[PDB]
């Protein structure tokens, strides 16, 4: 059909078909007249699985044989998505299967929707990780991605009387074509116990075990025959487990609790005690089998040459005293040689500077659970802060500020210390974010150790949201500059010169139109809801937070709703206004923002004199299979967190990627996309974080903007007034309690600018012509937020390896 998806063989059509109905047959046990699309979906998927196998083994014979140094990424969350056509885009094959299934009389799409979301993330933070282990496959690293195989993953979500519900996500209930059980390579975890100190070290003893059993899932580089393992640990209960006799079975379920379940926040720390012994699983089990891996290759001198361990975020911050736990007590290592290989093999990111959202875990905890690597840690803490006091003598408060050890209440860990202590590099995620940093919460660090801090902004693999969820814009860009880009999204500036091409601005503006009647068709389908295709597709996609603002968003649709009714007959840029995102189970104030969402829809929606000028619709279930599908198909791309707030943010480079023009704050990577664009090209507005402190100085008080502003006011007195929830008048107090006394993310402060550059977005969008070259200077300046770019900087500037755009033989 179209280029980029590869040649449609005769001899692989044929062969692919074959091995479509052997798989039919001997896997899934179906003949024709009994197969479903489930079934088919299978077959299919086993015999795409086929041709990566071949690859996957070579791969790890390579690395051996080889031995170069191996990256492994650590993070508790993986937010991978389907598999299917990404590997078929990855392998090459996306054409031949599309011809042999036609052939087959089956519709390679309507299969595709069946596989069921990986959803083991809750956002940003997961899709980073999937996105880097995609990259690092494509440049070659000897990479493993480390984490655990969550038994329920991301919560679906279900909207019902306008509020979410949450159900369980079952994603295993038909199995998993992709991973492969590792039974032979189970590792025990300790927990609990209690230390020894004998004559020649410490010993951990009388700890209760859980086995750690390992599934690998293949991550397949870009057509360069590389495929790179990401390996998922299931918690297991050893057979003596308590061992009435029945009972001691049941209770079996207690260890194996570790995996079943991944915690639904987004940036906020919960100190349960669950949460923690999922941390040290799937840091104990990685360890040992780093190590063991390093062994078959007693010189852990050598260790940081061949070992690299890139912590996601302090979740898996107890990789640090485990190390020097297992070098110390079990390899025996003196503590200072221990400490200076701990140091040079791990490194640190850091994703966020919202204080709810750092992990600070009670010592009474670690003491229970983790008695030696409190130990550790004390002594850890004990040494870091002789330096600190060596540095800055006298300075007492410095030391109290830098402490690992949090004094008050309860005393506390800081996990975000403790890896900056024990990594021998710390990087934000974004220029500002990385700034930040140094400036506030790591400023004491960064003047003692300014040499470990570094920026890697972050990116998102142009594979998966370009030429897998936008075939027709790839095409048309392959078109023109070839299909190089793919690999090195830089060449996309190459589309400048086309700015002012005739033909190129007509087919950019037919396949984003196309993508809209796509979606706006999905839309009725598969949640029965119509809207206007020609209308401004303005969309808000992510999680649900008070920080992302998702309520300023509320407010803006509000506006144009009361501007609409107050001068029915006059001509406004149709819009149809798109929020989605799941709220995490416990945090409340979210949960009333997508009632209030649904509820604001309620009413425009239904308004005879509004028509289909303005469409408020919620997007049930937003995830990386949803993301696919909207993103493509968005005119406008909401990143308005207030400034400071949004560590980078990766949605933003999504939709910059795939031609949609941006309005946001100067927050996270919006700072670098609208430098890479020109600010002419980018809607900017609101405060900046020079701003937003200047506010926090003098005082933020909300009372101020809605005595000066007249049109706020009357959102207000609607919402307070029950406006928007007739038959529950003060349904929304909290919301606007909440705006008018104690709003920590200044939504008001941004309003007026807001509404005003949304002003200028219905302008433009009125002249299609030149919405569309501003949207091919967008599209054409996208290539550094390619996470190969960001890969290849962390590989050369951290990790000490290059990358490699080399074919292996396949
Ligand atoms: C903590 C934390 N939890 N989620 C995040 C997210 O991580 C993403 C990837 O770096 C960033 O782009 C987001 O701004 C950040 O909020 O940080
Ligand atoms: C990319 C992505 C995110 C991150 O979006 P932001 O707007 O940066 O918060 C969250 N969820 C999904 C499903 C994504 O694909």
């Amino acid at each position: 059909q179209i280029s980029v998806r590869g040649l449609a063989g005769v001899e692989n059509v044929t062969e692919l078909k074959k091995n479509f109905n052997r798989h039919l047959h001997f896997t899934l046990v179906k003949d024709r007249n009994v197969a479903t699309p489930r079934d088919y979906y299978f077959a299919l998927a086993h015999t795409v699985r086929d041709h990566l196998v071949g690859r996957w083994i070579r791969t790890q014979q390579h690395y051996y044989e080889k031995d170069p140094k191996r990256i492994y990424y650590l993070s508790l969350e993986f937010y991978m998505g389907r598999t299917l056509q990404n590997t078929m885009v990855n392998l090459a094959l996306e054409n031949a299967c599309d011809e042999a299934t036609y052939q087959l009389g089956l519709d390679m799409e309507e299969l595709e929707e069946i596989e069921e979301d990986a959803g083991l993330g809750n956002g940003g933070l997961g899709r980073l990780a999937a996105c880097f282990l995609d990259s690092m496959a494509t440049l070659g690293l000897a990479a493993y991605g480390y984490g655990i195989r969550y038994e329920f993953g991301i919560f679906n979500q279900k909207i019902c009387g306008g509020w979410q519900m949450e159900e369980a996500d079952d994603w295993l209930r038909y199995g998993n074509p992709w991973e492969k059980a590792r039974p032979e390579f189970t590792l025990p975890v300790h927990f609990y116990g209690r230390v020894e100190h004998t004559s020649q070290g410490a010993k951990w003893v009388d700890t209760q075990v859980v086995l750690a059993m390992p599934y690998d899932t293949p991550v397949p580089g870009y057509r360069n025959n590389v495929v790179n393992t990401m390996r998922l640990w299931s918690a297991k209960a050893p057979n003596d487990f308590n061992l009435g006799y029945i009972q001691a079975v049941l209770d079996r379920n207690l260890a194996e609790n570790i995996s079943r379940v991944l915690y639904p926040n987004d940036n906020f720390f919960e100190g349960k005690e669950l949460r923690l012994k999922q941390e040290y699983f799937v840091v104990a089990a990685t360890l040992q089998d780093i190590i063991r891996r390093f062994k078959s290759s007693t010189n852990f001198d050598a260790f940081p040459d061949k070992v690299a361990i890139q912590l996601n975020d302090t979740h898996p911050s107890l990789a640090i005293p485990e190390l020097m736990r297992v070098l110390v007590d079990l390899e025996r290592l003196d503590w200072d040689k221990a400490w200076e290989v701990t140091v040079k093999t791990c490194a640190y990111t850091n994703h966020t500077v919202l204080p709810e959202a750092l992990e600070r875990w009670p010592v009474h905890l670690l003491e229970t659970l983790l008695p030696r690597h409190l130990q550790i840690i004390y002594e850890i803490n004990q040494r870091f802060l002789n330096r600190v006091a060596a540095a800055f003598p006298g300075d007492v408060d410095r030391l109290r500020r830098m402490s690992l050890v949090e004094e008050g209440a309860v005393k506390r860990i800081n996990m975000a210390h403790l890896c900056i202590a024990g990594s021998h590099a710390v990087n934000g995620v974004a220029r500002i974010h990385s700034e930040i940093l140094k400036k506030t919460i790591f400023k004491d660090f960064y003047e003692l150790e300014p040499h470990k801090f570094q920026n890697k902004t972050n990116g998102i693999t142009p594979r998966r949201w370009l030429v897998l969820c936008n075939p027709g814009l790839a095409e048309i860009i392959a078109e023109r500059i070839g299909e190089e880009y793919i690999s090195d999204l830089d060449q996309l500036r190459k589309l400048l010169s086309y700015v002012d091409d005739e033909a190129f601005i007509r087919d950019v503006a037919k396949v984003k139109q196309e993508n809209k009647l796509k979606f706006a068709a999905y839309l009725e389908r598969e949640y029965k809801v119509h809207i206007n295709p020609n209308s401004l597709f303005d969309v808000q996609v992510k999680r649900i937070h008070e920080y992302k603002r998702q309520l300023l968003n509320c407010l803006h649709v509000i506006t144009l709703y009361n501007r609409i009714k107050k001068e029915p007959n006059k001509f406004v840029v149709p819009r149809t206004v798109m929020i989605g995102g799941k709220a995490a189970p416990g945090y409340h104030m979210a949960k009333m923002i997508i009632k209030l969402i649904t509820a604001i829809g309620d009413v425009v929606n239904h308004d005879p004199v509004v028509g289909d000028r303005l469409r408020v619709i919620f997007l049930e279930n937003y995830r990386v299979s949803l993301a696919e599908k909207v993103i493509p198909a968005a005119d406008l791309s909401e990143q308005i967190s207030t400034a400071g707030t949004e560590a980078s943010g990766t949605g933003n480079m999504k939709f910059m990627l795939n031609g949609a023009l941006t309005i946001g704050t100067m927050d996270g990577a919006n700072v670098e996309m609208a430098e890479e664009a020109g600010e002419e090209n980018f809607f900017i507005f609101g405060m900046r974080v020079e701003d937003v402190d200047r506010l926090d100085q003098r005082g933020y008080n909300a009372q101020e903007y809605y005595d000066r502003i007249p049109e706020l006011r009357q959102i207000i007195e609607q919402l307070s007034s029950g406006f928007f929830s007739p038959k529950q008048p003060d349904l929304f107090k909290d919301i606007v309690n909440m705006l008018m006394h104690h709003d920590r993310f200044k939504v008001f402060a941004d309003y007026e600018e807001y509404v005003k550059c949304q002003e200028r977005v219905s302008a433009l969008y009125k002249n299609p012509r030149e919405w569309t070259r501003m949207v091919i200077r967008n599209i054409a300046t996208s290539g550094k937020f390619s996470s190969d770019r960001t890969i290849a900087q962390y590989a050369r500037e951290i990790w000490g390896v290059e990358p490699s755009r080399q074919r292996l033989p396949a």
